[PDB]
């Protein structure tokens, strides 16, 4: 009937992770509904299942040496970049099995999102995550445990799309990344963006948002 909304607002990579957890155990446990975390990261590059040493450009102790942190994860998909201005969320929720109608369902509400600012966005049938032409607004993967989802996805507001140049994904894929901000030709207020995927949450998943 209902998911809970927690916006956690800037929290570090490590600390949110180990949060992610313990908010995914409880789940597990029946002891608190499906929860969606909002937030951002400060500047942080993850390497998932799929990633290797040459998904960086650079040598890692660079990456450290210039504001990143960095980290390996067990997410779907290879590299990725979090940072001020991307809205991540992680829908900790109790999927069960069917993990491919979930990310659809993701991908639907970021969808809806990018529609609510008249932007037309699209999964694409090829790429992972969300994409409006030839440029990705929003990254996603996934890990499930237990039956119950945790990582989420990264849509970009008003990220330092910069910062995307430094990792070198792996596989199919369009030509860029792209924001909100960049195709708006301003920033977004970040507090708008999480109260419309929480809108579109909403409608996706048929629950009422607490
Ligand atoms: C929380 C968003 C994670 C997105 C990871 C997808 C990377 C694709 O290869």
């Amino acid at each position: 009937m209902e998911f809970l909304v927690e916006d956690l607002g800037l929290v570090p990579y490590g600390e949110a992770w180990a949060y992610q957890k313990r908010v995914h155990r409880e789940v597990v446990a029946g002891n608190r509904p499906p929860t969606l975390l909002l937030l951002e990261h400060p500047r942080v590059i993850t390497l998932g299942r799929k990633a290797t040493g040459e998904n960086l450009l650079f040598p890692e102790s660079w990456y450290r040496e210039n504001g990143f942190e960095l980290y390996w994860v067990e997410r779907g998909g290879d590299v990725t970049y979090h940072g001020p201005g991307q809205l991540v969320g992680y829908p900790i929720f109790p999927v069960g099995r069917e993990v491919r109608r979930f990310l659809r369902q993701i991908e639907e509400a970021i969808v809806r999102v990018a529609a609510g600012y008249g932007i037309s966005a699209y999964p694409t049938p090829g790429y992972a995550g969300v994409w409006v032409g030839e440029d990705k607004l929003c990254a996603i993967g996934v890990a499930v445990k237990e039956g119950v989802s945790f990582h989420g996805f990264a849509l970009n507001v008003n990220t330092d799309l910069n910062d995307f140049t430094v990792i070198v994904p792996c596989g199919l894929k369009g030509k860029g990344v792209t924001s909100l901000e960049k195709l708006l030709g301003r920033k977004v207020p970040m507090e708008e963006a999480k109260a419309r995927v929480v809108a579109a949450f909403a409608e996706v998943f048929g629950l009422r948002p607490v």
